[PDB]
Formats: structure tokens, sequence, C-alpha cells
């Protein structure tokens, strides 16, 4: 079935990406300590994490016979809704993504006992500063910290690249 195995390698490529979201932002997350949860995706990642396990669950139930024709399509209006939503999601991680990698080249930082205290410059002598804790050296956030932001956010456009592709041929085998 051409149309049926399409769905499955989907899944199985969407189960991927999103495991290396997931890991990407395990490790944001191990970058720093005081950074926020709206910072980082991983949240983004358990959601469509949990949303590649709905649609394998679906797809198990409609690769056996299914009891009900009804559930089949109740389960395909759910998942076109599922793939919906993964996309937006990681439409959102995209640009809040993009938007701290904008914030972090702006910013000027300094080694403080056991942080960092990053600064941007002003016109006028007073600035607003910024601490980030447990952080032996700056490098950590000039570093790995813009290449996993970098390796988020291109996880994070293939993600929705693949969810709009799934609701592109949803529609395309549905109007």
């Amino acid at each position: 079935c051409c149309g049926c195995r399409f769905p499955l390698l989907l899944a199985l490529l969407q189960l991927a990406l999103g495991v290396a979201v997931t890991v990407v932002g395990f490790l944001m997350a191990s970058v720093s300590s005081s950074l926020l949860v709206r910072a980082t995706p991983y949240w983004a990642g358990i959601i469509v994490c949990v949303v590649a396990y709905l649609g394998l669950f679906m797809l198990c139930v409609s690769y056996q016979v299914d009891e009900r024709t009804c559930i089949q399509f109740s389960m395909k209006l759910l998942y076109f809704v599922l793939s919906a939503l993964g996309l937006v999601v990681c439409v959102l991680a995209v640009a809040f993504a993009a938007h701290h990698y904008s914030l972090l080249t702006h910013l000027t930082c300094e080694n403080a006992p056991d942080s960092c205290q990053c600064k941007l410059p002003s016109s006028e002598p007073l600035s607003r500063t910024f601490v980030y804790r447990d952080v032996t050296d700056c490098t950590s956030i000039t570093g790995t910290f813009q290449v996993f932001l970098l390796v988020q956010m291109v996880l994070n456009l293939v993600c929705g690249l693949v969810c709009l592709v799934a609701c592109f041929v949803m529609w395309k085998h549905r109007y």
C-alpha cells in the first residue's frame, strides 16, 4: 500500500527529529541553570514526541483490521489536527530560538564568581544586565550555547516542514 507506508515513514522520521529536539533542549538546559522554560523548547520537543506517540498508536490501530470505520476517520481527523499542532508548535519554537539568538548576538558578557554577567552597551552610562548562574566561563554561553540554538532551530524548521508536508499530502488525498 503506497498510501499506507508513507505515514509510517513520516512518523518514524518525526520520531527521530523529536528525539534530537529533546536531546538538544536538555543539553541547553544543562548549559546553565538560571534559564527559563520559555527559553528552551524542550517542552515543545516533549509535546511533539507525544504527537508522534499518538500518531504511532493511530497507525497501529489502522494497520490492524479496525473495529469501526467511524473510529478510523475520527482518528484521521485527529491526525490532521495533531500535524497542524506540531507545525504551529515547531514554528513557535523556530521564532523563539531565532529571537534568542538575535539577542545573544548583541550582549557583552564577563566572568563573575561561578556565574556570568552579560550586559548591553548603552548611550547612557547605565545599562541593563543579566546574571547566568552556575557558569564557570562565559564561553559556554558564547560557544556551545549558540551552536545548540542553531541546531535547535534547524531541527525545529525541519520538523515544521515535515508536519506541513504531512498536512499537504493529507489534503491532497482528502479534499
